[PDB]
């Protein structure tokens, strides 16, 4: 809800200064796919939620090939529901996405990229107008000390 | 470690004033188990890490019976690997998981058995902070996020 607010403001600039229009085109990388699979995160609905608009969710042939090699039969089937972006390659998932998104330092095709590869994200921020999405992992927390615990000192 | 550091200082009072000792006696409720199965989060490893010591992971019979009813075989089997905490709760004295844990942790106003409670039930958590000296643990939901606008984006505005 609260984030939907901050995001609403961010999307605006992609639409105005960058000419982005529904449905957003989102390249999903292999790591994100694995991740969402073995933690049961609905990747499709997750993107429509955060982008707050129709999204076309896609995966490059290099990313899905890499998935193929994991023989992680569960990730694979998921990737397949997505629309394939036919890259003209032969590379690593990372470089694939980079060369597809980064055309002469411009996001010519107005992709958004959802990746768990913080290395790929860093080098995409360089390119102006590239929305970046990722999944924050689950963590185990201990509540701060209660006041009743406090008063026993 | 930002946490490991913080948690270290918190455990100090539980051991100092409340006499908590490795291995920690942790009650794990049915919601937490369920969500750790669906997230593939290693519950026993998580607890061992956050408490910074070996732990005996237990679940009351009331909590596991609730799991049985969900007919979620993965969570059920996860629970089955835990030490069972026998309560004397029945068709005679029936209790929900929350009421079960509370009756077993809150003894005349004191955590007599020095349980730590790991639970996704905020209401149970709130009722337990009442009792002095009960460590509380829970899982955050993994969330999808969009990075904040990049400088390269802002500059071109
Ligand atoms: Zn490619
Ligand atoms: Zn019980």
């Amino acid at each position: 809800q609260k984030r939907a607010k901050s995001y609403r403001k961010q999307l605006l600039v992609y639409s105005h200064t960058f000419k982005f229009r529904e449905p957003y085109q989102v390249l999903v990388d292999n790591q994100l796919v694995l991740e969402c699979n073995n933690s049961n995160f609905n990747l499709p609905s997750g993107l429509k939620r955060t982008l707050q608009a129709d999204v076309k969710v896609m995966i490059t042939q290099c990313c899905i090939q890499a998935l193929y090699e994991t023989r992680n039969d569960g990730a694979i089937n998921l990737a397949k529901q997505f629309e394939r972006r036919r890259c003209n390659h032969s590379k690593s998932p990372a470089e694939c996405i980079e060369s597809v998104v980064n055309i002469s330092g411009a996001n010519k095709h107005r992709y958004v990229v959802a990746s768990q590869d913080i290395d790929l994200r860093r080098k995409l921020r360089t390119v102006p107008g590239v929305p970046l999405i990722h999944l924050t992992r689950s963590v185990m927390v201990m509540e701060p000390l209660s006041t009743a615990s406090a008063k026993a000192s």
